[PDB]
């Protein structure tokens, strides 16, 4: 019924306001120009890149990589360090969907596997507008152009982000109706070696009413937001997959490449 809808709706929001810091009206803000305490540190080139970096080490020291390697890679391992960070504040968030700690511990970590990184690109979009994305909390932006700039295979690694995130924010989806989207991504019966999938779907069809009833109230003029949200997540999908393939590449192709323990058991066979 609808009050039970209403209130999994407003749990969820308040276990998303609780598991991700930089939440898509901080970051609207940000890009937009309001919060009056700084604005941020655009790097659009490499003399830029160098002052940023700079910067970065006028302050403490953070266990990354402080540079003595290529750019494109250290730009490369940046951004999975960031994901390092987000995976977990994922599964904190994925924990607080009803029902989830109670499936198979198994299928939880292939629903976390699989689903992890389409929440990482959905939650991306809200720190993206055409021109270029968020990083280090809000204190800098790097421009779509520097990034499409770098050597080929990382020169074009974050170009399918950005075009689907140009879609996607076209729905203009705030938190309260992405915290629905996240449960319902996770909670994905399709995924490849799940053994109780039948719990799982009860859970997403549960989730689903009360992402439609969030968009018809949140959103009452938007003819069919729902709908083109549901399909969004075909295109989710394939930056992922298509993402995976420009890591077999890497792989094959680079010297040597390194990828961070949690990242590996997440890569370990997917799609
Ligand atoms: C926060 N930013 C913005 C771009 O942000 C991202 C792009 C891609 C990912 C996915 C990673 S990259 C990989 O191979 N596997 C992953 O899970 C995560 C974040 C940066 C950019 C440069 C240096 C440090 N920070």
């Amino acid at each position: 019924e609808s009050a039970d809808l209403r209130a999994l709706a407003k749990h969820l929001y308040d276990s998303y306001i609780k598991s991700f810091p930089l939440t898509k009206a901080k970051a609207r803000a940000i890009l937009t120009g309001k919060t009056t305490d700084k604005s941020p540190f655009v790097i659009y080139d490499m003399n830029s890149l160098m002052m940023g970096e700079d910067k970065i080490k006028f302050k403490h020291i953070t266990p990354l990589q402080e540079q003595s390697k290529e750019v494109a890679i250290r730009i490369f391992q940046g951004c999975q360090f960031r994901s390092v960070e987000a995976v977990q504040e994922i599964t904190e968030y994925a924990k607080s969907i009803p029902g989830f700690v109670n499936l198979d511990l198994n299928d939880q970590v292939t629903l976390l596997k699989y689903g992890v990184h389409e929440i990482i690109y959905t939650m991306l979009a809200s720190l993206m507008n055409k021109d270029g994305v968020l990083i280090s909390e809000g204190q800098g932006f790097m421009t779509r152009e520097f990034l499409k700039s770098l050597r080929k295979p990382f020169g074009d690694f974050m170009e399918p982000k950005f075009e689907f995130a140009v879609k996607f924010n076209a729905l203009e989806l705030d938190d309260s109706d992405l915290a629905i989207f996240i449960a319902v991504i996770i909670l994905s019966g399709d995924r490849p070696g799940l053994l109780n999938v039948k719990p799982i779907e009860d859970i997403q069809d549960n989730l689903l009413q009360a992402l439609e009833l969030q968009l018809k109230l949140n959103h009452p003029e938007s003819s069919q937001l729902f709908a083109k949200l549901l399909q969004k997540m075909t295109d989710l999908r394939q930056i992922v997959t298509e993402h995976v393939q420009l890591l077999q590449v890497i792989k094959k192709t680079e010297t040597d490449m390194s990828l961070h323990p949690l990242l590996q058991e997440i890569y370990k066979d997917l799609y």
